[PDB]
């Protein structure tokens, strides 16, 4: 009979779950208690001894074999994949030393120490028995101070790879000892050790890419893929499992990393969903081992202590303690020179912050129950349950302390403005939304006291001299500006997550040291892991280019594409997110400071940064042209979709689409997206006639198409080799279709790349040309004369003319920057002001009789060339530019030599 | 050995799910077409069958204790908890009544045809075996062809009760017969029928109120009260099982129906969890059940056919088919003529609507095992296995021919409309986006064509005369007006869901019928529920008002409160609701046709509905006061802390505030709406004093307060007295504290009601009143003296002064029909011009020398009393009126007489 034992063990852990939050220390120390509470009841009643005696006194076999691999799986499951790959050496490397060097210290001490007559391997059980670490507790009390989530990512791993060589050391060391009938030969116990090296995640690899390939091919199916994954970690389990008796654990937690790291072929609702399920079940089997094993170790282990037995475990704490303190200690300096190295507050957090937890108490159990009726095994249990009650409350108030006393749990003084302003802002909010309320003709009735008393809110968290200040502040300002332009640019869909993490970190480091801006060194040394040994490895395989080999070839090609695909699309995403980012800055930070040498090297600052990774950039786009054309693809594609999605919840939320149909479209949209999440990797770059096929103002017909076509030619320079000069008139129109090009002329200094017109101003005003032209290497070009251009534009009168489009694409090109300077408050991006643009039409003079009104329902209103006159104010306005709301009636003359051009915005 | 046989179970139900999507008929048929493979292969090969022989011949017992009590609970579990006590007595007695008629002509007809040494118990065996019907794949069937919900509601809940009563009839029947020894007289039979019939049920219900009222107290926790959820249903289900061998199935169905039925008590997240994981337990038995009985009436079933026995299938479908129909066909006129009829198409579909599911065939093998080495085993199961595979096909393809052929599988034009502005409207939003995005500096590269490919989108659906189309299509416009009109009531968070889908359902009934509006007489008769029996139990209970009934009173009274309060509460949102559409509408369609008499009827329409609701309503405020005030002080807490998640949600995306503080911030606020849910029934009204100090002119100084207190008087009026009535000067102001008021001059007619001032507009002016006032029931008012009023308005001259205050409020009040009437496009509503009204500040002409410049700055400009000269244009302006985008130069003159006012709105 054990339901009873079962159903009190959920009730009690439910009860301190809930009761015992607010105290430092974790529940499971006051489970333990109760746990000895019920052992002496059991000592006194029969009855209730009686209850007890069927889980109190259980199998070895069912514990060793269910309740360790659902505890490891577990610790290796809530792991983020990305941030533990990303330190991998350095937390194995350090598990596994200070592992080995606790085990043989703790061996060696109960050899001189506990006086006993002890052998070899029973010190070495001793000795890896507590090494085990089970620090949940430890993520649960950082998980709001812990700042630096590395910390947390590597006190986790390193528990991981602890608890997962403890394992193995201890099985080897009971299957040695206690079945002495097996031999102990070194032949092939160097055999036995590395098949559990090797031999078990290779299997586990294996099954992983096996069972997310064929994942992969479900779509829109919320139920076949949980019991394929529930299935595919079972049966690796029992394999493993028969395979050896301790590759089964390192085998299951190797699958649970590979398919935790990907994401791509599992919808996130069943992610959350085996999450919760597995995170349950660990909760369920921690408080029934705690809870069972306080119930042993009261009624029989207790009346087995000495009062020197009882000294020793002070002992033994303080040489863990010191141990653990030592080996960190001695391997930071190696670690500082690898390039991997830590400060002062992470190595003390690191000594003080092991907390010996499940593991420990079932290998305790374990050992006793084969130990049988011997003192040994109960010496075993006394201890660990000793060392661990000892330190699961001290470690856990004096870790709470410290974090106190030291520069963790601190707050940032903008980060406390910032609370203040929310407050400020949603204090402002409720008090204008009850006073909008309370003048309502239905609503006049309720007692205002208490609906005024239970929604407020309050925060949680309650000269060279003047030039270095004001320098201080603008840099903070600075930095904070280009922060809030990365979460903006996050928001809106053109950045990934991963870029806006390492760009945001980028941000942190630089400020955090003085008086030094973002480094394009660290920039390009991130993208320049392009220069890497899988590309030598791509080189020597295509220079090569039984009978099976064949097949084999393309797939590791499609692999090593898959490989580095990935890596070039980060890079190039960060880049461009840097360049619209520092942009933005450039626009905002000009009417923030008054001190001209400040702006003169701020300037020089940002355009240095602007144009060396332009440069960078566009050197990598020439190196490679497959892989920039599949991410410049692919984030065309994320771009329009995201947009089609916010257009499907806008007209949702006006009323005029139900939610049955609303929900119909997204589900389409989310299909499209994940077919597009499985697209090639590389695609080859398409010929140059599609590419003059692709420009704006020569799309929708294939008459002019083939018009230009017909008189289009084809030029090609080398290195140094300059173009054009100023000085001169419009001679024709160019088109970059390869290379990349140099354009400087008067201060400021640009590079182009494909696609990119040049001097399309020149050959409507006829204006002479302003710009310097070389080659920074080989270059095609297209060449159309002015003289086909301008018979080309008297040949159409249509309605959409050429005329028409030339004009309103150089006018929003021209405009951009007009309405981003001065106008541009909080809150405005790139493509919120180049979509507001493109919303606008041009208007003609002809239909107006050069005369003009400015209403309030147009937005805004600029001009691009020619003379606006006035007549009640009589004033004369250059161009370009924005014509502020003073005048409302602008006349225009009549002139041979110019035709003023005009643009307005309208409302929707 | 077993589980290579599970493995290939789940991985067969895998590819059966996954590949057999596009035909018709069930992917379970295939199932057991693989097992029947799988039969012969282990009549042949022993190795196969060594691995079959162990889950197909398996216990009885496990199969009858765990098989059933899973597939039951699962449909009570899925199921609409609100649609189902809506209509249950309908349902139940429809199913009972069909069961009991169903078993015996079965009965019958296996005495007659059979021919065979049957008893009269194996006959009930017989047919009360294939009774039970499992017709999930019509859920899936009907998932988008079954518009009207209640029909799957019903074909859900018959079901379910037809398998309750079939389990019941099988276990006594095999109790009775399978077990001889056992004595069947009527004295303890009689005890154990209503033993099954209310002590299950009773237990069920008083578990469930325990373990929600335990589950009540734990907040923000989601990994307690999954596990105690999980042991809650686990052991009323062994509770059950000791009880009696039949009720534990019907205490965990209906502890399944009130677990579902309560929704605030459990977290959204751990409700879908529960789901998922309750839907993969249903489905993997489901498979397993499929297949084994696949593989047993291959292997020994068969073997034991004859010819008549194989023709006789044909005629039990017919019969049992035509028994189906015929017993609906009966019942069809008793349930019109008690007032839940049905039609030709529920008939039709209810006729030809039953799939005897997993249970026939669990209860088939259940009698084949028991029944031995004999041939009755074998026919049942030989019968049931004909009878599903048959049905299973021929009725799911007949039920799609069948829908497809009538108008269920139809789509109101009106959605298609919608459905292609859509589709416009998205094509639209792409081509632009897109136009916009190849401007793009950036992104010139990417290959257009398979970009512009990849996204597309496409539909997933594809004179008297005069007079009366006229009339027809301004009848549609106006209900398709109300019906957006709610959407937005109901997004914008002042509407609840149920009260929505009543007034959605009241206006497609409405509109279905010719030429008659939305009737108050069926929403008066929703809300007149409050006359429900329980008042008069309340009453009683009141009136009268061993030693444990003390604390037993209170609990009665306190169920008794939320039992009326909850009901009050939906007839009050109901008639909100209604009533802002009705003023929206009535607004809307001031334009929209042409024609005198039918604005004259569409507005004597609307008039009437409107005044009779808000007549109706006050009344029933009157009536009683506590639950009017615990409803509106809900109301306003909820639309507040709205409010405030809105302006949260709005600062995190503008890249102010990080995520996790903004998610700190929405876990408090949604903290506070959970203590909300939880707030107290009813509560006192407040004391008159604190009505007088909840004005909106008499907040936030409490000198004024007092001031006005100094010189307040208190009169009483009863029915049938006239206090104001027209030509005369305005002599004091009122404010109504109890009671109702009617108020009508020269055309308008209205009721008030507590909270509102009466005549502010004849004290500021001195203008002669316009309103003659009645009462409908007994009043008490406030009554102040004009002179008294314009000493206090003489004696403060402080900045918030207070008649700033009163023309401030004046203002809004006369300026919302102002603008809501021409302005107001598509997508506006009153919350929302009522805030943008509240953003705006009055203007005075002191510091403008009377002259005002309009800027576009400013959104608009009204004008309230006064006259506003022009120079330029030269007009004089009335009062009041919304002053036209024309003139921007506001010059005024002074006058002893009048003092004009003028109102703006600014940006942020
Ligand atoms: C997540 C979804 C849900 C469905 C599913 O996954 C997907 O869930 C999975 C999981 O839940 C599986 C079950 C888990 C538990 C399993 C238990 C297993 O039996 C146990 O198998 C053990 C194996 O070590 C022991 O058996 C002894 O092992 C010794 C070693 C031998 O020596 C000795 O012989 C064996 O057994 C000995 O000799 C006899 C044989 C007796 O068993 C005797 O006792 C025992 O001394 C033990 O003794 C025995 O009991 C049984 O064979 C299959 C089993 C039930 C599994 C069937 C398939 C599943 C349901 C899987 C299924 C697909
Ligand atoms: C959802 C969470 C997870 C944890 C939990 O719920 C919360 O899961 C619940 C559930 O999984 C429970 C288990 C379900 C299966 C149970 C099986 C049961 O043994 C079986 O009990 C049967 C009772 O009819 C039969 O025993 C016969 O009973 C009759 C006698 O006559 C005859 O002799 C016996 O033969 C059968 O013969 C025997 O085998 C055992 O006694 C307890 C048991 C294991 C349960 C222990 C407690 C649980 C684990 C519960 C636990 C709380
Ligand atoms: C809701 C209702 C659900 C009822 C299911 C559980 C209730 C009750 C379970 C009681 C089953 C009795 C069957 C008789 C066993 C027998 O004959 O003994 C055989 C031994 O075989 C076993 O002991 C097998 C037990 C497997 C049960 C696994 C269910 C897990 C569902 C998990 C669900 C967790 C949440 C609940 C040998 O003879």
């Amino acid at each position: 009979k054990v339901i009873v034992f079962i159903s009190g063990s959920c009730l009690f852990g439910a009860i301190s779950r809930s009761l015992f939050k607010k105290l430092p220390i974790p529940y499971t120390v006051v489970l333990l208690i109760l746990g000895a509470i019920l052992g002496v009841v059991a000592s006194n009643v029969p009855l209730v001894e009686e209850h007890t005696r069927d889980v109190a006194h259980m199998d070895p076999h069912v514990l060793l074999q269910i309740f360790l691999p659902v505890l490891i799986f577990e610790s290796a499951f809530a792991m983020d994949v990305h941030t533990f790959m990303r330190s991998f050496s350095q937390v194995c490397i350090l598990a596994l030393f200070g592992l080995v060097v606790a085990s043989v210290l703790t061996a060696v001490l109960a050899m001189n120490l506990f006086n006993y007559n002890w052998n070899f391997s029973e010190a070495m059980m001793f000795g890896a028995i507590m090494s085990a670490t089970d620090p949940v507790a430890v993520v649960a009390l950082l998980k709001d101070l812990g700042a630096s989530k590395q910390l947390g990512t590597i006190i986790e791993g390193e528990s991981l790879l602890n608890d997962g060589c403890a394992i193995v050391i201890f099985n080897v060391f009971m299957k040695m000892v206690f079945f002495p009938q097996l031999t102990s030969t070194v032949g092939q116990n160097v055999l036995y050790f590395l098949q559990v090296a090797v031999a078990g995640p290779l299997w586990g690899y294996a099954v992983a890419k096996v069972t997310v390939f064929f994942l992969s091919h479900i779509f829109n199916d919320a139920l076949v893929e949980i019991t394929i994954t529930l299935a595919a970690t079972y049966l690796t389990y029992y394999i493993g499992d028969i395979w050896l008796e301790v590759s089964g654990v390192l085998a299951v937690v190797v699958l649970g990393l590979i398919v935790n790291a990907e994401k791509t072929s599992i919808s996130p609702e069943v992610e959350v969903f085996l999450h919760r399920f597995w995170e349950m079940l660990a909760y369920l089997a921690n408080t029934l081992i705690f809870m069972m094993v306080g119930v042993v170790v009261t009624q029989k282990a207790l009346v087995a202590v000495d009062k020197m037995d009882w000294f020793y475990l002070i002992i033994l704490y303080l040489a863990i303690t010191i141990i653990r303190g030592m080996v960190i200690s001695l391997f930071s300096p190696i670690l500082s020179r690898i390039g991997y190295g830590l400060t002062w507050r992470n190595a003390v957090i690191m000594t003080w912050g092991g907390l010996r937890g499940a593991v420990g108490l079932a290998l305790a159990l374990v050992v006793e129950n084969l130990a049988g009726n011997d003192v040994i095994g109960s010496k075993f249990l006394f201890h660990t349950a000793g060392i661990v009650v000892l330190t699961l409350v001290i470690n856990a108030t004096t870790i709470q302390t410290l974090l106190r006393i030291l520069g963790m749990s601190d707050i940032s003084i903008p980060k406390r403005l910032a609370m203040a302003g929310a407050v400020r802002r949603i204090h402002e909010g409720q008090n204008r939304t009850l006073n909008m309320l309370k003048s309502d003709r239905f609503l006049a009735d309720a007692d205002w006291d208490i609906a005024t008393a239970a929604c407020e809110i309050s925060d949680p968290y309650s000269s060279p001299r003047e030039f270095a200040d004001m320098m201080e502040e603008a840099r903070l300002r600075m930095l904070k500006a280009e922060k809030i332009s990365y979460w903006k640019q996050f928001e809106h869909g053109m950045l990934a997550r991963e870029a806006l993490r390492l760009l945001v970190q980028h941000a942190e480091v630089a400020a955090d040291e003085k008086d030094q801006f973002i480094l394009v060194d660290d920039l390009k040394k991130s993208w320049q892991i392009k220069g890497i040994y899988p590309w030598l490895k791509r080189k020597l395989e295509d220079l090569i280019s039984l009978r099976l080999t064949k097949a084999l070839i393309p797939k590791l090609i499609l692999v090593v594409n898959g490989k580095i695909n990935n890596q070039l699309s980060l890079g190039y995403d960060v880049g461009k997110g840097y360049i619209i980012g520092e942009e933005e800055v450039g626009k905002i930070i000009d009417r923030m400071v008054d001190n001209k040498k400040i702006l003169r090297e701020l300037k020089h600052i940002s355009e240095t940064g602007r144009l060396q990774v332009v440069k960078e950039l566009g050197l990598l786009q020439r190196e490679h042209p497959g892989i920039a054309v599949s991410v410049k693809t692919r984030q065309a594609i994320r771009t329009i979709l995201n947009h089609s999605r916010e257009t499907i919840h806008e007209l949702q939320g006006a009323g005029l689409l139900d939610e049955m149909e609303a929900h119909k479209l997204e589900l389409t949209v989310e299909i499209k997206m994940k077919r597009l999440m499985n697209a090639p990797s590389s695609i080859p770059p398409p010929p140059p006639e599609n590419l003059l096929k692709n420009v704006s103002w020569l799309a929708g017909d294939m008459k002019l198409i083939d018009f230009i076509k017909a008189r289009a030619s084809l030029l090609h320079f080398d290195y140094g080799e300059v173009i054009v000069r100023e000085g001169d008139e419009s001679d024709g129109l160019f088109l970059i279709v390869s290379g990349l090009v140099k354009l400087y002329g008067k201060v400021f200094e640009d590079y182009l790349t494909v696609g990119n017109v040049i001097g399309e101003m020149g050959v409507l005003t006829k204006k002479p040309r302003n710009a310097t032209v070389t080659c920074e290497t080989t270059v095609q070009v297209y060449f159309i004369t002015a003289e086909d251009m301008n018979i080309a534009i008297d040949t159409f009168t249509l309605y959409p003319s050429l005329e028409y489009r030339l004009w309103r694409v150089v006018a929003i090109r021209i405009a951009t920057p007009l309405i981003m300077e001065q106008m541009a408050f909080q809150g405005w991006t790139q493509e919120k002001v180049k979509l507001h643009l493109e919303r606008g039409y041009l208007v003609d003079l002809a239909e107006s009789h050069f005369q003009f009104n400015i209403d309030a329902t147009l937005e805004d209103v600029i001009l691009i060339n020619g003379t606006a006159y006035n007549a009640h104010t009589r004033e004369e306005i250059r161009s370009p530019c924005l014509i502020s709301r003073t005048v409302h009636k602008l006349t225009f003359q009549y002139t041979a030599t110019e035709e003023p051009r005009l643009f307005v915005v309208r409302n929707a």
